[PDB]
């Protein structure tokens, strides 16, 4: 019987081959921020209100206008037919059985058509890269739009590849039966019939196909190509933040990419209050990175995210029992969520206050 | 030979079942706050003075106006007869001993008639839990009047049960033998005739029986209810504690239910000060939560409480040799505190004051 | 080949009998302050000055009047004998061979007469009690007067014994051979021959024995009895350091006695500061706890100390070789301090200042 | 397959016979600066930026006028030829490939003729040591100058050598075959054929031969000996900055000497932006002690060193496979800068600035 998320990983570890698991698992370089994404949750203390009526806890909400079940969400975890079968589209029909919304990786091993059609229903937005060949990411977008996908967010910190030791010792690449679908040429579909030779397949596949001058030039360039709402994914500073709101973008996602691109920032609920107070309420702020439980999400949210992205734990549900796993997954952190809404006397998401938390 | 706290729980341990073991010892999730309400003692370090005169430590007090033998009491840890066969009447009897208070759960294992009989003589409260049913809740209190009860501790924190991971993985429940005496109904007297499913027995009783509506206007019902005094168990906030004053309540204990309902709360000692401060002389102030050594005791008291309650050492004073096992256990704490106090300069607990400590 | 303090103790054990190197090793209850008295040295950091010259480097300095070969002195440990036959007498005659100070136990297992005699020449200064008899107190003042004792350090810590828990387990008390040599009853001379029942023998001679109602009264007192310097041993507060300074006292000992008392005080080198402070320029001050490094001492002289009181290693070096190993320990101490003084730039004790460290 | 620096002295320690990696790997006493050189690095946190355009990010920097390939160069640690056959020959040829730095220790395995010879394009520097002797020392500067090398840093840490625990128990000297070929005399030259004692033969040899009185007179004498540029090696303190600064100096390189001098000084990365504060931009500010990383590059760059130094990892690198052990661990700290500067937003080493950290 796994009763929390972390029993999830060590079922997950003891299941994939480990390369899939170490891909998965990584973070960069000496894993500093990856330790610190989870043990800064930690020093956010909780000061809980008591006889509030917490009778019929609340936990719905919504993400750019749209409305969900609980202000924790799905994020863009690249190539999940590596740890089932059924990838995506599993990921997907539980997204859809929640209520909640899923973000879709430009590298998923499922395509974005693919994708909406065994998720009609459920919430979708786009994760985009920015490729070096702007047909192809024009492509992206295009096809996002034509399959009723909801917002892109454009990930802004991967100018190339971070180094995950692991990978490097692996020699990680795809499975010989997987691909990145969203792509027809063997170059951008990954296609594990290369030779990668003595590093990363990953960290060869972006130095050949993602663009390392991406500016905010792009990013008008971005804006003028669709009337989508986009959100910076990757931002870890104040004065960046200003400039994204200046560019006409409708959101920001702190995240410093699962810590696996530069080691040594800080964790992303310690930068949280700093863009929260940076974007002035003129837009909506959320947080990945690190989030386990229940009481992560209520901390992220007093700090003044509007929802959270989980990212690894899909994986594992993925890994331990597929769609079934997954859906097991999210609503462990949704039940979490509730009960510690409740003993702080949260009815609702909108009585969430920052007097709940102090470092 | 057992001369310290640490060495009781350490043989309770050896005694228990697990289940029974796992549910006294627990904290919620992943028990951050239970280990920081012990950590958080050694971070106030003691500034003693010297040549004082500490010929004659007295360590006599008073609790609500009632006097004791020291600013040490028991606090309420329910179902007592899962750790020893005399449970909470052997628990009276050492209070009865020493010249201290008990704090009778509302979910013991013995009567509340039962206690008063067993302890005539011992200073005896009732901590309250509000039930969805309110003549359930007015029985209690009436009975405790009745029987000779010196106060109300009115538990606010615990609108739902907090998640104890072990208590779900071992599905658990009182012992075929034992029930809830304050109560005479199947249901709410938690018997273990009933199948809870996969999870704790515990949160199951709670939720079908406790109201998770519980606000201020159950407060002032309360108030009107019983000229007994009644002390705010389970505040963590300033603001909430100025709000028990106003409500016309007579005491705030200081708890974060010993770590066991919102994990990720500061420990009662790092929150202590705020709340004394809060009160401004109104209202005594007491704590519980990681008291372990007579230090302890100086500590909360240096800080401005009036006296702490002991929950867990009692359970492992039972498990060890019933009444004999409390009684030395409190014996212990005793001595200890004597000692921390004669060797900072206090011959009595008025001289004890804030100078003392420093975080 | 012992070539470090840490190598002394590490060998002691291996040679000890348990008992014996328990009450030596020892601190109070759960020994917090004993590890904080190491690891405070180590917070500390230092900022030495380079090309200032330092062929020469003289450790030369005086205490109380009476000049030394460095601001390195040996601390009052209590029953020598237990260590090595030679017990006290081989730790004068190393003082003698340093040309540095000598601190004798009233506790100690060698005579004040004996210890003069086996050092005629060496600095010598007497560790004061002040016993509930006040003839046998008044005796120990006398008879260190007239065999050319320096001074008087009253330890003022000690109302009753701290608890250390190994000595209660043990059943602590002295080997059938040895005695108190200072004193002539079977009680005051701590005779074995006793049953001292289930707890520390030295807690019941302290307690029996040693007057808890030492007030500033019997301060007065011991002023107008002897003529001779007194330091306060034990002050850990300012406001204590003025009244003493006010008591016309020559000196104080900051010492939490070894982290043996009252646990949960602060390390010595962090209260030394607030002492060196309180007492304005009036009096020496000196520090003991922890010492076991020359950079220790250097810390300890920046921070205003005018010398240092080494403990355990002393009884460590005893343990060892006898005379020999005491006059090893303290010819490593002094090279490393020598070391430690060039290093950071200074000559001789005089330049030691205190922009030498920061916390 | 070693990918990382650590990877390095993981296997260096296989390889290398105890005493040979005991000296190379040591700091002085208790080791504490030696572990706070490594910890303090990860403890500045980065704050990257994003959409900076970072195509073609350009390594290239200079050091005191002379252009580099990269802001990362080779520390001057002492005889080489223990860890390889080649010592500071492969080293240089390294150097000459990655077409950065070395500086050459005055107590190198190879001569500074041997050095130019095998490296006559590299840049190339002499670390400076003021003998006893004056002659001796003119006789390194004046070669040094006759053979190509462009600067003196003058290691002003060392009137005495730390106390290196580990190599007072091996007895530490130079294997039969080797020497410090700067030298003609047997003393000067550090023969092994002497017997040293029972301590370290490298803390004799430098108590016999290196002036402890050296002072800022002798600065004056260097300074008017060379037209060189000098720079002062070892300087932990501001103030000491402003003077070398005053006395005609081109250069600060902030050293606690590899951890190995005074312990419990601060770490380099810790004392940096004071002297960079202290030196107000009139001289070039370089870093050693702790590099292992890119990330640390980085750091060291954004807190306002110019270049840093790499000490422990190019013996590793020898010491695993000579010039292609030393070329691969440049290499790898190459473009793990490379990538972090990307990351950061930082197209060259110009753009790099301070709000990259925050302690
Ligand atoms: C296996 C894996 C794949 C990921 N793939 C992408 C990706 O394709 N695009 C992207 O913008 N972020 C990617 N991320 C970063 C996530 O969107 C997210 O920031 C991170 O997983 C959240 O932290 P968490 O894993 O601790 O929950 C990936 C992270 C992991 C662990
Ligand atoms: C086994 C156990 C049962 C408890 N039962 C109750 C209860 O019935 N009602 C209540 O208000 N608090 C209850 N508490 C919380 C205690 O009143 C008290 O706050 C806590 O035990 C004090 O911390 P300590 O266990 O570290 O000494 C319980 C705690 C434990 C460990
Ligand atoms: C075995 C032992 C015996 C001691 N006996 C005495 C004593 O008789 N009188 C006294 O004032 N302090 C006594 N002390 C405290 C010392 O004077 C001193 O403060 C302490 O040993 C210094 O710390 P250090 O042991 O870490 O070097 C004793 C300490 C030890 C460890
Ligand atoms: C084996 C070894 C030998 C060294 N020899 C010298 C030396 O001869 N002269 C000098 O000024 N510093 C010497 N140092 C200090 C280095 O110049 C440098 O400050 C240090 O190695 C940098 O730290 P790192 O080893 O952590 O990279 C030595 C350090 C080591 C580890």
């Amino acid at each position: 019987r796994l009763i929390c998320i972390n029993d999830y990983e060590q079922h997950a570890k003891s299941v994939l081959p480990k390369s899939i698991y170490d891909y998965y698992r990584s973070g960069a370089n000496d894993e500093e921020t990856l330790a610190d994404n989870i043990a800064a949750f930690s020093r956010w203390k909780l000061y809980p209100r008591m006889l509030r009526n917490v009778a019929e806890t609340d936990l719905s909400t919504s993400v750019l206008g749209q409305r969900v079940s609980m202000p924790i969400c799905v994020g863009a975890t690249a190539m999940q037919r590596m740890a089932h079968v059924d990838g995506e589209l599993a990921t997907v029909r539980a997204c859809q059985s929640l209520g909640t919304g899923m973000m879709l990786s430009s590298w998923a091993t499922s395509s974005i058509e693919e994708v909406a059609e065994a998720g009609p229903e459920a919430l979708r937005w786009l994760q985009l890269y920015i490729y070096k060949d702007r047909e192809v990411t024009k492509k992206l977008v295009r096809q996002a739009e034509k399959m009723g996908y909801k917002a892109i967010f454009v990930t802004v910190d991967t100018p190339y590849l971070g180094n995950r030791l692991d990978d490097v010792r692996n020699r990680f690449k795809l499975p010989p039966q997987l691909r990145m679908k969203n792509f027809e040429t063997s170059t951008l579909s990954f296609s594990p019939e290369e030779n990668f030779g003595d590093d990363s397949g990953l960290a060869a596949y972006v130095a050949k196909a993602i663009d390392p001058s991406i500016s905010w030039e792009d990013i008008k360039w971005l804006r003028r190509l669709t009337s989508l709402p986009i959100v910076a994914k990757g931002i870890l500073r104040g004065d960046d933040a200003r400039e994204a709101v200046k560019h006409g973008l409708n959101g920001i996602l702190v995240s410093n990419h699962g810590a696996r691109q530069l080691d040594g920032v800080p964790a992303t609920i310690d930068v949280l209050p700093e863009i929260v107070e940076a974007v002035e309420g003129k837009v909506e702020v959320f947080l990945d990175g690190g989030v386990r439980k229940g009481t992560d999400v209520l901390k992220a949210l007093a700090l003044g995210a509007k929802a959270v992205f989980v990212g690894r734990p899909i994986v594992w549900g993925l890994a331990f029992q597929g769609e079934k796993g997954v859906q097991d997954v999210l609503e462990i952190l949704k039940e979490e969520f509730r009960l510690a809404m409740a003993l702080s006397g949260c009815q609702n998401v909108k009585v969430i206050d920052k007097t709940l938390v102090r470092k």
